[PDB]
């Protein structure tokens, strides 16, 4: 049947810890990922970035069960050159928005003696200029090699993730209905 | 004979400008260049930012002459995926010293009213930070493609180009000795 | 079901066989194993080190029973260049470290008569430069290339080799939790 | 015709320094090389380490017109299994022979007051027991790995490079009578 | 369940006679080879070669019964170069040896007029010169290749068939460790 | 054209000697074999043997240019299943007879005293019984391969390699023709 | 349990007519066969030979009951090459021989008037020359083809079926045994 | 271009001796055969037959160069079932003939005292009965197998030959026009 | 056990009436039928064919309830097609018999004016010409097809299915037998 | 490019005689066919029937040169099943319109003495009942079994041909076009 390539944007997400069962989440995960023999996959760049920000206690046996960690085999696999070339182009644009804001927050900086708050504002705009959108880390690019080559499922709440999968040539599913998913196969 | 895959950084940096006998650079080059058939080429991006960016009166028609103005055709080719996980997984580092950088310039520009100072002080950091090293504009990935399918000869003044057309597997020259180069060529 | 490959570093070392149910430990280890079809597997060469090593009395036929003892068959296999590329480059830089530790002892026992705590000293100080970090000996490439070929699920507690089967592309598992891990796959 | 893979080791040793036609021997190699059109290769790693040991003075470019500069794509290659195992294998016993040449030369040391002179031959020793005999640095393997691609005529002084391109299948030339080859292939 | 290639040294060897429940031997084998289905296997050729040496009245019924004959099925298998270089490599050696030993007991004869035991010590040491240690006749060739084609576990007490088998990949057993393996998995 | 694979028993043999031009025999093959772009083969063990056996001065040079000199990448060959049982059936009855040899030239050696004449017997009786008509080393067993990769015409006077070359499918030559051969093909 | 491809050799023979409790042999073949499900299996054309020269009144259901009566498929099967090359080498030599009985026999009757004798020697002689020792006619060619697919135990008291079945790659039974080994796999 | 099999039918046979050239027909077949790249094959098997039969001197030398002298590589070619089925079908009839043609003849012999051309009439009988009109010797199969893995165009007199090779699925050609069809292809 | 693949010629043909029991035929057939679990088939097509030729009243709901009645799943199945070539050579010779008979008639319809007893026999001759021998109606293909998938054993009286069945592989019984085989296959 | 697979009723009928330039048709179509390396192909069959209906004499070698002669190899190949029951679905209503046509004949005859007319008017109309529409001779099926494994394109005057092939799925061409569709592709 169908194989997931799981991620960490799957079980760790508020929104997607609450529709899973509301620790719970993760056995309940666990124990419908066990039936039906819908294959999963997770990378291990991601599990231990995930592990290292989140932790629970004596569960992960059953998640070493069930949801496979492998690496991509990133010698035999090739991504299409326009990729790249769209990639960095748009990365130029990201580049250059973050110096503006940077810019305009030294000015404001200098205005007025509210040093905290504007620190704090910095940290929320220069995200949202650069980390937001495209693949910022290498954990995501990993996911999207793992999930090529195995003509895998991708399965993610990153919104800078699914638009990149989409033009590769990978088959995406709703994060928000992955649980009703995993259930329905399951039962029927 | 040897194809040479043209740049930008050939003819307007001032040091190549300069070993280039000194408009004149232009014409020399285009005499030494209609020479012994070594063809060249030039990526049409590349070739309009040059003009956008340096212009020279009538003199083009020669230069549209020697060196070929193509497109990578970009549906034919495949970049290794390892060299895409090292450029992603280099570019996070970048941005996390360029946020810094920016950090501690706001501070200084809170503790002293010499903001203009400051602004140029930021772009020369900034610029360092993030630009300088690797593949900054597209450009520079036209080239790459480019001179990865006719397995040509790169020619960049481009420090960020040589090393990421190193892993790829590209040969490469000297920048600095590309004049005499092209005129031992020619001569012998 | 899954296939394991064994290995010698998942029943003789200390820890490992303080998890395993505390001889004992052999034969607790066959039972779990025996139930529910989990294909396990070791190549011959580990097993004569093991043996070598460490030897239980008439307990090792059900050990032959179920774990299988395979040769790679390593003429069928290719390992890509970076790997080799990879190996060598790190190699040369644990040489050089281990010939400046040979250096500084040599100094020490030219400074005072305490040869045997200084040679003592050495034995601990060149394992660590060199045979620590990397593939040392044969068994390890052994292991790594049969797990390679039958995508098994490689099970060791040498940190030398975790890291350089996840360069290959071989997925791993948790050593500390192989005990639990068999256990609830027997029984659920 | 046939395609030659140089090394460092071709000329920068001095026995091949001098029946080279005794900076001198680098012009007359150019001058025999550009004729016949017997293309030649030579890996960056090679190079670099070249040029930073040794250096001639704008004789340089004549060298890359003929001698191509490459890296050897070690995305799309593959080295057989049992090349690495023998590797391996071999290495584990040097490693050992070098433990106990710095065992015995630490006792030497405590024995007398010559410490000078037996670092000089640790040095001496050392070197022996460890890179002489098989592949040492990463331009060795860059060497092969470039030679086993195109199906090239190895070109090396090194004794440890020879064996071990001997059992991957690649051809292999004589390095003493490299110039005597060079010239009968150019006149006839 | 796993699957056996048998052959003649296992149940006429007399210390594998012993092991077997001290004719008593084939009997108590047959009915311990019936349970558990463990199916085993016999090449033709081993068969007649051990009926022409050894013969039990009546009881090869069972025997036709449960341990199948075959042939190896010689036109679909296919066994790696580098076995036949090696075989041929010792081989030669072994021929080197068998002939100093002959020349020795020559001019041993020639010495003393003793020849029956000087005959008798030839016939001793020629066969330890040359058919000790490799394959010798057809019919270890013949279980090589039933065993390899199967993946079966082959069983022998030839201690130049157990190398040979090492090398291409069959999966060994312990020989003096058979009829309590055989028993073990029988019973649990 | 055709591709031809060399031996050393092809210009080191008294008959080939003779036929080849009657030293000069190398020179003027040499001088036949760079026309008309006839590839030759030769593998590393049989030039090292060679060699070895037989030396001319500097005159290897041209023959370096012409005859390549590989291995037979033993890696990615393989040899059918019925060509080795034939081999080892073959050479117990080649044992055998040479055993039985040696005990009659035993007690020959027990009747009279000429040890000298009947050791000079026994080595030529024993190298017929043995190693005439099979593959007796591994040079022979490595021209095989070569041959048998590259689709190559084998060329040898050793009637032991005509026969098992036949057997495998190689397509073989007339060594006694093999200079009017090389000369028609030369010339027309 | 094992499936036996019958024949027309194994209940008209005289011999194995007398082993199967001395029509009384067919009746009790069947009810001995009808028991442990030991399916049989037996060709149609042998069928209709063996009801043309034999025949039994009434008898005949439980055998259609029991022996399954197929035609092997003879689409979907192919004979290795080397078969049919042995097949017909051996012929030929058959043929010459029965030439040379045929002449050797003519001679004799030119010299005496004793025609029917001899006629009779001849059709001893031919027989023997030619039909026995190879497959002779179609029916033993349609028992290796159908006891060739289904990995059948071929049972046959016909000389020259046994050795080309043999060569095929076919597990064959002892035909005096049969009535035994059947009795023993119904009874326990 | 199109690869014809020859044969020893086509230039020994007196008729198509004739249609070439009319000593002469084996050279002018020659050159006609080295224009136009139409490569040619024949088995070892039928060269050593003709040779033994015919012998030309010191023409062979381009006819090893042109005409290919391989093996048909038997162990991994498979013929298909029915085309044995169909052959020892026919062959029991053809046997069947002869022995009662040989029993004819008997009782003429018997008859009248002419016994020498009664023996030169058995000859001619005999041989038209069983040789004529099917595979008779091995160097035909070999003929066919050779054919069949290379795709090639069967060229031969016999017409036992052309009906199997019609079975079994070769593309034939017209013997008679074989030297006009060279010539065409040469030609145009 | 056994699946019979039942057909309109076993319960409509006269002779197989009456040795079914002598409307009783039916349920006798049905009674001997649902005993001892023997799966009976039967395609629809010739369902419908027999229920329009013969009735019976109310007695099918046991016939329903025993013999199932499928059609073939012609889209899962292939025929070789040495069976097509067979069908169509013969039918072309049966098409031009019943064209001769049909002339001849003619001919003696012209000849004399009997022409109701020449139309019967022209009935009588050109059904045997073409219908009697092979597959004529769609109803037998579907028979063919329909046991050719279950692997079940075709019952039939018509003598042009048995021949045809006969060259796919379907094994065939004897139709005169089939009532007592089914009561021995019921009682023991 | 494309295949042909070619037919008797491309060039004997009249109307494609004369759209393929009006003996001269066979030599022009030659020459057409020879350019451009669009293979063609014919079966055997088809071959020796219209060797067997025209001759043309001498022009038949370029013939043999370019239009390949082969068999279907039609034990490798499979029909589907829904394919032959419509054949004879379709005969069969065929059959019972040709025995119709007969009986008016034969009572038309028993009108009238006019028997020749009639004789030809049956010979008119139950070749049109029976031959026309569907495939009526081997040399038919032997064209779709070589054009469907070969995915040709068939090329037939037949219209009995063209919808059976069209049911199978074989690509069709237009019959009439086959001259200037074979120009066109000829000369651009």
């Amino acid at each position: 049947m169908d194989v997931f390539v799981l991620d960490t944007s799957v079980f760790t997400n508020p929104e997607i810890y609450r529709t899973f069962e509301e620790r719970g989440a993760m056995e309940t995960f666990i124990h419908l990922a066990l039936n039906s023999r819908a294959e999963f996959y997770m990378p291990t760049s991601v599990y231990t970035e995930m592990r290292k920000i989140m932790d629970v206690g004596e569960l992960w046996a059953e998640f070493e069960m069930v949801v496979k960690i492998r690496s991509p085999r990133r010698f035999q696999l090739t991504v299409p050159a326009d990729f790249l070339y769209e990639f960095i182009e748009e990365l130029r644009y990201r580049i250059n928005k973050g110096l503006r804001i940077a810019e305009e927050h030294t000015r404001e900086a200098s205005g007025c003696e509210d040093v905290g708050k504007l620190i704090a504002r910095l940290r929320e705009k220069y995200r949202e200029a650069l980390r937001q959108g495209i693949l910022d880390s290498k954990e995501d690019v990993d996911v999207l090699l793992l999930a090529y080559e195995l003509d895998g499922v991708l399965v993610s709440a990153d919104e800078g993730l699914r638009t990149w999968a989409d033009k590769i040539g990978i088959k995406l599913i709703d994060p928000k209905n992955f649980k009703n998913i995993l259930e329905s196969l399951v039962r029927h």
